[PDB]
């Protein structure tokens, strides 16, 4: 798998996305539905969407 780490600090607007930190890892669920991405964070566990301009893959 590709992982993506967060770039930027985001605070969730709404129920379905995620908050995260700068330096968040997460495994993409789906990705094929726009630019919100569904995303699993590997710090905390939870799914939701995150704005896919702010993660890039890990190298």
């Amino acid at each position: 798998v590709t992982l993506f780490v967060a770039l930027y600090d985001y605070e969730a607007r709404t129920e379905d996305d995620l908050s995260f930190h700068k330096g968040e890892k997460f495994q993409i669920v789906n990705n094929t539905e726009g630019d919100w991405w569904l995303a699993h964070s590997l710090t905390t566990g939870e799914t939701g969407y995150i704005p896919s301009n702010y993660v890039a893959p890990v190298d």
